[PDB]
């Protein structure tokens, strides 16, 4: 029940994208050293996001998994790319705590019945990338660019279903996007389920996880605006008990 804090750390070959600002780092674009650095500063999940689109993906994803697991004690997830139920497995094995799936879980939701079967719901994290098109909200695969055709308000009963332990909602609507989570869309998909919902996109200041706990969600993830050091991951929590939010300090 308490509040979670989630960063995110887009990959590809190994290196986070586009680094980050931490001047104080051996390496800024080093996914090991700056995912130990957040979790001594209190984040509290990890979400590493993988990219790579070569024939080396899966023995990379692999590779870092095993070096993640040793340094790191939070809660670590892995998705980007995971289509089948073997690549699931072994990234578990190695040290994931949860895997993400998307297009692969949209096209295929006995997937998501194939891991959570072994692993249990709490290791199958489906993300949800979802925009509103002409009045409805809709649910997209393929990095955000496939309009599936299914309802988002359909597709979410659907996960909880199959065996789902929690979605994250991203609003495409958003992306890239400073001025707010998409709170309307949190509230919208928050009485059709009873799993976490994690918000996604378009945080810019502290203030919008305020907003984004205030309209349901059980968790705020987020990953430029940390990276930048636009907000600080201390200073964020601090703010969020400071007006009654339940966050572990």
């Amino acid at each position: 029940l308490a509040k979670r804090i989630d960063a995110a750390l887009i990959l590809k070959d190994g290196r986070v994208v586009k680094g980050s600002n931490f001047e104080n780092l051996r390496d800024s674009g080093d996914p090991v050293e700056l995912g130990k650095f957040y979790s001594e500063i209190g984040i509290d999940e990890l979400s590493f996001w993988d990219i790579t689109a070569s024939v080396e993906k899966r023995k990379t994803m692999l590779e870092l998994v095993e070096k993640v697991a040793e340094q790191i004690d939070i809660p670590i997830t892995v998705g980007g790319g995971i289509y089948d139920f073997e690549t699931a497995s072994e990234l578990i094995l190695r040290g994931a705590d949860k895997v993400e799936i998307n297009t692969a879980a949209v096209e295929n939701p006995s997937l998501i019945t194939q891991i959570a079967q072994t692993f249990g719901s709490q290791a199958v994290v489906v993300y949800i990338a979802a925009k509103r098109v002409d009045g409805e909200f809709m649910v997209f695969t393929y990095s955000g660019t496939k309009n599936t055709g299914i309802l988002l308000r359909d597709w979410v009963v659907e996960v909880e279903k199959r065996g789902a332990g929690e979605i994250v909602l991203g609003s495409i609507d958003r992306l890239g996007t400073k001025s707010g989570y998409d709170t309307e869309m949190i509230r919208f998909v928050r009485p059709l389920t009873t799993l976490p919902i994690i918000a996604h996109r378009g945080a810019g200041k502290t203030e919008h996880f305020l907003e984004a706990f205030l309209a349901g969600a059980d968790a705020a993830k987020a990953d430029s605006v940390f990276h930048s050091r636009e907000i600080d991951v201390r200073e964020l929590k601090e703010y969020l008990k400071k007006h009654g939010v339940n966050v572990r300090l």
